[PDB]
């Protein structure tokens, strides 16, 4: 059993998510695979699409914003909507060091409650390292960027388009060589249910 993520990591229902990701890792038995699907490929002007889905993420999932993400980097002409670098990065921490969903969820919250500007690339590299990636992860992320994300771009537009996804964040379960998109909506904020959902798919298997 693979359970497939189609994120983005500017896509406000995908830190709403995060907490079922992170469930979802701790299944025994379960391949979890992250295809960023290069949703923001926006300067800050940008901020009247984002902030009111974010408090409604936040009442349903309980995840955390913070007062220099919503007066400090929504509030930054100068910040950049960018999914590209950010993808860039979760690729490099899977490629050096089996971290992609940990990086995922690092520069989420780097995001959404720090205030940082994640299209930055020394941004990135702060919490590469904060995740002990700091030797390797300057080179890997560059390697990252180019023709790789590209592909990577490319292979996550085609599953999504195969499975009819209108955007993120799905969870498509591989069983057998079958694919079966999960609904995620009745699963937000409810992690342990989730968790649960993947064991029981598995006993029934």
């Amino acid at each position: 059993l693979t359970l497939h993520y189609l994120y983005d990591p500017l896509c406000g229902w995908c830190y709403g998510a995060s907490p079922l990701l992170a469930a979802a890792c701790e299944v025994t038995g379960l391949d979890v695979r992250l295809h960023g699907g290069g949703m923001m490929t926006q300067p800050v002007g940008l901020r009247h699409y984002v902030m009111p889905h974010d408090l409604r993420i936040a009442q349903l999932t309980g995840q955390p914003f913070g007062k220099d993400y919503f007066d400090g980097l929504l509030r930054d002409t100068s910040a950049v909507f960018d999914s590209a670098p950010p993808t860039a990065a979760v690729l490099a921490a899977e490629a050096l060091d089996g971290l992609g969903a940990a990086m995922l969820a690092r520069i989420q919250r780097a995001h959404y409650v720090e205030g940082r500007r994640i299209a930055e690339r020394p941004v990135l590299l702060e919490l590469g390292a904060e995740l002990g990636l700091g030797e390797g992860f300057a080179e890997a992320f560059d390697a990252c960027s180019g023709e790789p994300l590209r592909a990577h771009f490319a292979d996550s537009r085609r599953l999504m388009n195969r499975l009819g996804a209108a955007g993120f964040p799905t969870f498509a379960l591989e069983r057998d060589g079958r694919l079966q998109v999960l609904d995620t909506g009745r699963y937000l904020g409810q992690p342990d249910d989730w968790r649960a959902f993947l064991e029981t798919q598995l006993r029934l298997a």
